[PDB]
C-alpha cells in the first residue's frame, strides 16, 4: 500500500466544522479521505450529499467492499462499523456489525484502528468537534504506530469533548480550529 490516509471523527457540530474543511482540499488531493460522523441511522447520506454539493473532491457514502482511493471523502454508512482491510497492496472498505464502541456505531476508534494497522506512520487522524472519547483510544493506536493525530481547537468546536480527550492523553501534534485544518492537511501529505 502506497501513499498517507486521512481519518476524521466528529460528532456534535461535526457537519459545521466538516464544512470549513472538506470544501476547502484540491480535487487532486493524494491522500483518501475517511469521515466517521455519528448520526441516527439514515442521515449520513444527507452528509455527503451536503459536502459533495460544496466540495471540488467526490463525496459519498462508503461502501462494501469498495475500494480506497485518493479524490473521494468516504462517509460511513449507518448501522456498521466501517474497516479497512488491505488486499493485493490494495485496500478496501468492509462493513463490521459487531457491538457498539460507547452507544455508538459507527465508531472512529475501529476505523482508526484498521487504519492505523495498515497504514502506520502514514496515518493521519483528525478528531473534530463532538461529545465524548471516540477518538482517544483511535488516536493512541495512531500515535503507537508512528502517525500523525490533528485536533480541533475550541473555537470551532460547538462542544469540545471529543478533540479535548484526545489533547489530555497527549496524543494530539496539533490543535488547530477547523479552518486552519485544510492547509495543515495540504502540507503533511
Amino acid at each position: 500500500v502506497s501513499g498517507k490516509i486521512v481519518v476524521i471523527g466528529s460528532s456534535t457540530g461535526g457537519p459545521r466544522s466538516l464544512d470549513m474543511i472538506i470544501p476547502n482540499l484540491p480535487k487532486n488531493f493524494p491522500a483518501p479521505i475517511v469521515v466517521v460522523q455519528h448520526m441516527p441511522p439514515g442521515f449520513t447520506k444527507s452528509l455527503a450529499m451536503r459536502l459533495d454539493s460544496t466540495s471540488e473532491l467526490t463525496v459519498k457514502e462508503a461502501e462494501d467492499g469498495e475500494e480506497v482511493k485518493p479524490g473521494f471523502v468516504y462517509i460511513a454508512p449507518g448501522d456498521f462499523h466501517l474497516g479497512l482491510k488491505a488486499q493485493n497492496g490494495k485496500v478496501f472498505f468492509f462493513l463490521d456489525k459487531s457491538d457498539k464502541i460507547n452507544n455508538v456505531r459507527p465508531a472512529v476508534d475501529f476505523t482508526l484502528d484498521k487504519a492505523a494497522e495498515i497504514y502506520k506512520s502514514k496515518t493521519i487522524a483528525v478528531i473534530l468537534t463532538g461529545m465524548g472519547k471516540d477518538g482517544t483510544k483511535g488516536a493512541f493506536k495512531v500515535k503507537f504506530y508512528g502517525g500523525t493525530v490533528i485536533a480541533e481547537d475550541k473555537e470551532t468546536c460547538v462542544v469540545f469533548g471529543m478533540p479535548k480527550s484526545v489533547i489530555e492523553e497527549g496524543y494530539a501534534d496539533y490543535v488547530l480550529p477547523a479552518y486552519k485544518i485544510p492547509e495543515k492537511l495540504i502540507e503533511l501529505v
